[PDB]
């Protein structure tokens, strides 16, 4: 399978792992938290191996904020609607339009 | 709060030096360079305990594309079309919106 989908969903779930939980993780060791870390890195090499990185980059970002939107709907319950998304949509509109001319 | 903006730096300090390992330098270690992004995600947590995951995504790129855009042409600012006003202005104007919500 695509290194790229996995090194995304690495970060998305590393980053994730982040802010979450003033307890400790139901399921997961805090060791596995080290070990999506060094996974992530391992994900990465791989990706930036065979993927041209600025190419990747235009992939990497509009997947993983559509990726992230979807999972703070789905498991963390966030409103759509907010204003914020707005705010954050004008950005990535922006950032494509000097991607596309660089 | 000031942290993605560490945050910025923390990445130009890093990707300047795997650019330096690549292109220039045999004698650099990859755990320094590592160590350099980790500062970058390090801010970035500090970041995502005061701006949501999603929302930081979109403003670490275009905040990195004025700051990579004015350091890799020397200057800011020149040979800009019409959509490339337009593209600069949505991303100043998108982290704008978000700085003034709370
Ligand atoms: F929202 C974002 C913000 C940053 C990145 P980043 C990055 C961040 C931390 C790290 F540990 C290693 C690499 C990147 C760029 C293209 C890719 F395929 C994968 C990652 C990156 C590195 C250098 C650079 F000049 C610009 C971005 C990706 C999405």
């Amino acid at each position: 399978y695509i290194y790229l989908g996995g090194a995304i969903l690495a970060e998305v779930i590393g980053t994730t792992l982040m802010k979450f939980s003033e307890g400790f993780t139901r399921l997961w060791p805090s060791v596995g938290t080290i070990i999506c870390y060094c996974a992530s890195f391992w994900l990465l090499a791989q990706t930036l191996a065979y993927i041209p990185t600025g190419i990747a980059y235009a992939i990497w970002v509009g997947v993983g904020i559509v990726l992230i939107s979807l999972l703070s709907w789905g498991f963390f319950g966030q409103r759509l609607d907010l204003p914020a998304i707005i705010g954050m949509m004008l950005i990535c509109a922006g950032v494509l339009i000097i991607n596309l001319l660089s």
